[PDB]
């Protein structure tokens, strides 16, 4: 009964579920394992362009320094990515 | 070859693309058709809790008052949307 869209963010809030701890928070090497498991062709086509975008992420999005990626940090972080394929829906090489 | 987490952000963006105008911005009445197209179920469960979400929706999310969406703003009013249905995994009601 769900719709395509409605599916997409129940999916997305499921996967933030299997990488947190007890804390509701992605520690840094959960983050990264989060990443190459379910962004692998968005992190192949940054590699490509020899961007390594697991070197800095965790730093970038950990926005309170308390080194966990909340929800709401997680959001920046999926917010990010979909900043990129909209640029590449633009024209923009992937990665930019 | 794309993840569900990939197509998941490939799929949002192509449906922003249904209801852009030229300027690749939403005007209000196609905002309002597109939750009403894409987020039925959510939009029920506020009706069921005494909430017409659609009656604020463009004011509140039309940040820079242009009377328009732009990408940035529509991807607030997904994490809107996705903070409802975390709070829910979390046992809140509905549309809180
Ligand atoms: O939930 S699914 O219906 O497969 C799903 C549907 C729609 C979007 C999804 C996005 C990321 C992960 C999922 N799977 C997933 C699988 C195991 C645990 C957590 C998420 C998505
Ligand atoms: O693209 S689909 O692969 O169907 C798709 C896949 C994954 C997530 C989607 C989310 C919203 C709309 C879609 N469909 C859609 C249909 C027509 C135009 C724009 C979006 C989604
Ligand atoms: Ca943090
Ligand atoms: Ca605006
Ligand atoms: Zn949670
Ligand atoms: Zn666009």
């Amino acid at each position: 009964s769900n719709t395509q869209a409605e599916r997409s963010i129940i999916g997305m809030i499921d996967m933030f579920h299997k990488y947190t701890r007890r804390d509701d928070k992605i520690d840094k090497p959960s983050l990264l394992t989060m990443m190459k498991e379910n962004f692998p062709n968005f992190l192949s086509a940054c590699d490509k362009k020899g961007t390594n975008y697991l070197a800095d992420v965790f730093e970038k999005k950990d926005k309170n320094e308390d080194k966990k990626i909340d929800f709401s940090e997680f959001l920046s972080l999926l917010g990010d990515i979909a900043t990129d394929y909209h640029k590449q829906s633009h024209g923009a090489a992937p990665c930019s």
